[PDB]
């Protein structure tokens, strides 16, 4: 019993002003579960979306910038897709861009772009040997939808020049989910 | 946003014993609701499928005996299809079987045998006037998933001959339905 | 050195009569172990099968009746596959089938009727994330097969209504396996 | 239940030197029994490969050698096959090859050469009239899988010259079987 | 960004002399690590290839003979591949060859001959379960290369005849790996 | 072994403010060096990334403003392809523009404005002579990877209008390169 529908969620992130005088970047990471997406449900069914397994086909992430077009000292920053859950340390002001060189690079036009990413993550099975799968519609796994604790799945990081006044964005992840099995539980009233 | 799916309830009816040595038939009805088979949310969403609208396509009552093959006594009934909400009297053994001659028809063997419906019911918009839709998928009407309020859908009428043993039966009902308008609402926790 | 074969096993399964007058449901579940098809050998060779690599493409789970066709008080039930190793929970009396709006659900009659369910199970690899691969014979995974450790195959829950008298089942289940790499070992004497 | 399958086994053979001046020649006889093949199994399973019936289809006899290739004195023999358990007389020191002018002789060079044989055998079934079959796989004879008191196979008697030098080898025999009707059993633990 | 490349690595492997009459062999196992054949890098990048994923495609196992053309005492032995880290328990003088009715088995001769076995191997993911995928070049999974701490590829065991010379062999293992997403880091200097 | 890839790297320049009234421009020039993009390696390996040779094959410059939009006293400027290192002499306030007239120019808008230049560079055999190849992807040539002494690359130079206001930009420098000869050392460890 298949639906593929879409979950959304919207959060915020900033990047804090420097008086450092040198091009200096931020890295942070974004992983993703979905117990940020889907909420509890009530009474016999644990869920909100009655239905036994998932997998999360593709993800959007959006940052949606805060900043006015008129702010300067911009800069150009990078994002990548990380499947593995071993990001760069998270660092303020690193004097390089570590994910610059990354083949899944994609620039970030500071402060006043749009950025989107449209990438399939992948779960976090076992955090020792990090292994994942290729992408294949026909033989991704499904995973169990759990009451309230569902695996990460990762897939982004990122790296922004720091700048004397602070970038603000409201960052909007929408995930792509394919369930199966429909379980809804009708007991008397 | 449409979503196909199908919801069942199940619940006993019995024909008591009569000591009456007429053929006499015991009358009674039976209508659609989706409260009993969609029980309340929980949360901001106040029912359990998260969608806005909906209209039931199709209903399957099923008869599945409770009596042994070896029960004697046996007889002949006769459901029919009523989309109005005026059913023939409640009547415990009447002289006759007042919906043998209904264009909708199917004849009840009784007491052992299973006995299936499968049409389109219709609801009471107005009872005063008792006014409905003929069979159209295109142009069937939407109604409103209401939190506790919905509204009474109709189409069987029964006539079951009486007996010197109690007739037990267990009965499905099973309704086709189709939803719009998928409406989850995902607070913070 | 690919070899199909049939294992098959034979035991039984009753559900006790109870005084309560409801229509109420007996939960049970069933998993499915190669220890119980497959004895332990002798000598070099630790299983009776010499081969070293397993993976069961299907069991058959068939309900025989042990009770006679003039057995009254009848009902009905469902069987589902559940793949997963997460089942509803085993229950004595419960108020509603939880297997009946499931997508994988056939009807039991009850209780002189026979019931087989033919299905492809799968593995416990990991019962915290409870992940599964889709039905693929090309990519389904090769296991081992251990002295007497195997894995938990899952797949199969039942909910039966319960009766004045007990109802009694012989269930076979039969699993067909696919052995590789022939490992026959030849000591002298 | 057809299982084609292969079966090996190694031992050794040494001709012993001799100060005879002569050409003499060693004769040996060489049968087969699937005992020395199939061990014993365990429990209801009376043997290691559960079926109940076999037929032998060819067999590979390998003479290996176990002596350098700068070893001198070499010498010429044969190997002939021999259906019918009626073979030369075992013989240290024979003035002559009694195989060499048999249809089926093939020539063993000595002592650092490899023969191979590759025939299908025969079964003892009358020792007394000596009786066998042609060659045809559709109408050979099933035998029964015994548990310990299966019948001798035949085919393959030698000679070899003798030499200053004794003359070892490493002989690996590799039947190619036929089993029928999987037999195994599975009783409880 | 894919980089299929070639990477090596030799060392020793000796069969130390028996006293012992009988043929018997010598048992032991091979497994694979990325950490023996690429070293730890330098600075920001901690290996010498700059890559993040990485995933084994095929191996080449060289047994280059260290003993002249004119040792005797030759023997016979056989090599299989074992995609499960459970080998034949490691033996000094087996009165048997294990590996010889094994499907993945070649035939070794013995001491001065050279044996080539190029096959595909698998990662040890769970060595409880022993677990792995079948070929398939398309979806292989991709593991992560670590810095110091990478999972075992498994998939050869050996059986070699002893002697009552030592036999040496100089082992060439060369692995075909296909690395992704060139993960450079360049910082000032 | 080739390898096409991609080498980038991040620094900033600026244009300091001028009271004089006239049009003046401000001239500088750029070379390119590898060491800069790419770092010393660590153990046997003096780099880190594996191979022996290399030849640029382009180069994309590009001019990220880091001023408003908003800002005024705009210019305009000009740069150019100088494949020799004998650029035009660096000056803060030149009375015209060298770099107008050249074939290879573009032009360059003012202060807040995007700009980018794609070109094949070329190296600095000798600085006297200074003579190079024509653009021919299959006749350039295969210069050597050295450990702390590569050799400069040129192939821009520019012109920018001075202003009242302070003109800086980010420059992002990208390099495409192609190896050759794959040449890693594992030493044991
Ligand atoms: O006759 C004249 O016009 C004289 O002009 C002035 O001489 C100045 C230079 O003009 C000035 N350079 S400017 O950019 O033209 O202003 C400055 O040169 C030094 C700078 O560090 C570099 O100059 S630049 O032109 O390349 O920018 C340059 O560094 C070179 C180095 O010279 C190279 N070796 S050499 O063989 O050329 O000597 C090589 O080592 O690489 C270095 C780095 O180059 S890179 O491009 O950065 O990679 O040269 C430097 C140098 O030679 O000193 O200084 C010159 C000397 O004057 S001062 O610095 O002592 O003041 C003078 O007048 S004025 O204009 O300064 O007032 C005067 O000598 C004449 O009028």
């Amino acid at each position: 019993g298949i639906f593929n529908t879409r979950l959304s969620r919207t959060f915020g992130y900033t990047i804090k002003r420097t008086t450092v005088k040198t091009p200096s970047w931020a890295v942070d990471m974004m992983r993703f579960n979905i117990n940020d997406f889907l909420p509890p449900g009530g009474g016999s069914n644990p869920r909100s979306v009655p239905f036994e397994y998932y997998r999360i086909r593709k993800v959007k992430v959006e940052f949606w910038p805060c900043s006015p077009i008129t702010q300067g000292d911009r800069g150009v920053g990078s994002s990548a897709v990380i499947l593995d859950d071993n990001f760069v340390t998270k660092a303020t002001a690193l004097t390089y861009d570590p994910y610059v060189n990354y083949s899944s690079r994609h620039t970030i036009t500071q402060p006043f772009s749009y950025h989107s990413r449209y990438f399939t993550p992948k779960p976090v099975l076992d955090s020792t040997i990090d292994y994942f799968q290729p992408n294949n519609k026909r033989n991704q796994l499904w995973l169990r939808l759990q009451t309230a604790g569902n695996v990460d799945h990762v897939g982004l990081g990122t790296a922004f020049e720091n700048s004397i006044y602070d970038q603000e964005y409201n960052i909007r992840v929408t995930m792509y989910v394919q369930f199966r099995e429909f379980n809804l539980k009708d007991p008397p009233l």
